């Protein structure tokens, strides 16, 4: 029973105390769902041009090398920060219309049917979980139950890797003060350094002082990087 | 169980009226063992006064007592924060920094409940609450409640987007394939001049797309454009 599985998986997961044991249980659950291999990809929101991306999975090592050789992560439609209709998408030739060399290479290496689920933590980090198999296509009868079963896996995996303080989830910690924060919302809302100084009734000589410290907490050359990074991290 | 979720999907997909969706929702909140509910949409922008819509069948005395205290500003259950599981059961400790809200809430009979939040990638963060007075939420029904509520708010967000409700919609801003690359570099702290070197363009043309981006966001400077676009998932 789904709930018995959920409960038995939860008690089994909270019992884990190491980072390689969680992927072992995950591998056992992917086969339980009727699939052969999995893939977990964590995508941080910054830097906006080359975002930090971590990838773990038990795909065949031949594909793992081919994939890394072609930089397929740059054009993979299954790990793009998009708006999946249900945070979930079943692989189809339409999904890979703008990436035919990847879909052609994938089915060749035996990954002919699969699906990817995406969760977005409200701290910018997005998570992806893919499952793949060779012979049996995804039957419409098992589609929904697959969609629900994977949403529990990704969320559980996200929560337990967070509780274990995994590095792939730990982002650069930014200590923003309540006054510093309120200025940065005004900056990000388009107000100039002079305009800000009149609402808070402070000096322009001190709104730039706070800016100089916010930029130091983001290692920012300008305010733009600070305001944009803060918005992406949910810090404002 | 599964048979319930499957049967619930048929009722919603058949709905062709917004009020009919809230009606079916209310019937589900009763099935969970709760009297009242409340759904909330929190848009990310503006950063100083975000757009917030509120609906729910709370008692009328509370709704106009809630909105008369500006309680939406100090309510922990609608904070743009990272819940341990997109979920938190109400407790005296949860409302430590908002005691006037919790004391009034218990006085008015909203003594037991839980809130569940979903973060749509459009920057919108939806929240769903359920409340009752008599029976405390016992530890044995918690995890089953966390599951049933996650399904209820996901199907609620979707069903409401497929109906084009102007609570879920945000101001469109179609960004060009290159304007998006420029704003990404700008958002990464690069200057209008440095950007021209990376892409092999003229500073006048970098400063030319900027003028169009800030026009697409109604922005005074580049900082509003970069920050707004980052909040909406556009860069
Ligand atoms: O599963 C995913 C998620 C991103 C790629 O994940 C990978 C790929 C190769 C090695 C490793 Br490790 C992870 N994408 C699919 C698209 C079709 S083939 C494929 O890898
Ligand atoms: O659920 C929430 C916040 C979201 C709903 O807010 C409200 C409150 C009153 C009328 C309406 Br409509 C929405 N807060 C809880 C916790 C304390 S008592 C309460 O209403």
């Amino acid at each position: 029973g789904f709930l018995d599985w959920w409960e038995d998986l939860r008690s089994e997961m909270q019992s884990i105390t190491d980072s390689q044991e969680v992927f072992a249980v995950l591998e056992k659950e992917v086969r339980r769902l009727g699939f052969d291999y999995y893939a977990y990809c964590v995508r941080h929101p910054i830097p906006f041009t080359r975002p930090r991306i971590f990838m773990f999975g038990n795909y065949p090592p031949a594909w793992q090398e081919h994939y890394q050789a072609q930089n397929y992560f740059a054009i993979d439609p299954t790990i793009r920060h998009c708006l999946r209709s249900g945070n979930h998408i079943v692989w189809s030739d339409d999904l890979f219309a703008d990436a035919q060399e990847l879909w052609d290479d994938a089915r060749d290496y035996g990954l002919r049917h699969g699906a990817t689920h995406s969760c977005m933590a409200p701290n910018g980090v997005m998570g992806f979980l893919s499952v793949a198999r060779s012979s049996p296509a995804i039957s419409p009868h098992e589609r929904e139950e697959l969609r629900l079963r994977m949403r529990c896996l990704i969320e559980l995996l996200h929560q337990t890797l967070t509780e274990l303080n995994h590095p792939s989830l730990q982002s650069n910690p930014v200590c923003l003060s309540h006054r510093e924060r309120e200025i940065l919302q005004w900056t990000a809302d388009g107000k100039s350094s002079g305009e800000i100084a009149i609402i808070l009734s402070i000096s322009e000589s001190t709104v730039n002082f706070h800016h100089k410290n916010i930029q130091k907490k983001f290692d920012a050359p300008n305010k733009t990087l600070a305001a944009a990074y803060a918005a992406a991290l949910g810090l404002i």
